[PDB]
């Protein structure tokens, strides 16, 4: 039987959302999850929608979400594979945290993209030297893969 913590936190997301994200089960099983998040404003990701895949295993809530972008982008802390590097999404979790605390935290990561952590792709180089041509590039690629 499905665990009630997963049937009360999906019925949280669906019923009140949080601004800007969209999360749905993929059919009937509620552990596979459809996110959209909106490119924040003012960003080089605002004229798009962002497409996630989110899967919750099967000892969450002890163990994290998995989540990956589908859809391509130019950022410097998600790699070519749509992996998010967050230490919440990682080391950090604990049963106290919500899909919710997730979304938020990948949605401000959009927003703020930090080229300077050690962790950082390729790209981090450009986005630091070359910032206009890295932007640039970003908006290009909404233009390119995220829904309008």
């Amino acid at each position: 039987s499905l665990p009630k913590r997963i049937i009360k936190e999906t019925e949280k997301l669906v019923s009140d959302p949080v601004p800007g994200i969209t999360a749905e089960p993929h059919d009937d099983n509620l552990r596979y999850f459809q996110v959209t998040i909106e490119g924040p404003e003012q960003s080089p990701y605002e004229d798009g929608i962002f497409e996630l895949e989110l899967y919750l295993p099967d000892d969450y809530p002890m163990e994290a979400p998995k989540v990956r972008f589908l859809t391509k982008i130019y950022h410097p802390n998600i790699d070519r594979l749509g992996r998010i590097c967050l230490d919440v999404l990682k080391t950090n979790w604990s049963p106290a945290l919500q899909i919710r605390t997730v979304l938020l935290s990948i949605q401000a990561l959009l927003a703020s993209p930090n080229p300077n952590d050690p962790l950082a792709n390729d790209v981090a180089e450009d986005w630091i030297k070359n910032e206009q041509g890295a932007k640039a590039k970003a908006r290009e690629w909404t233009k390119l893969y995220a829904k309008k």
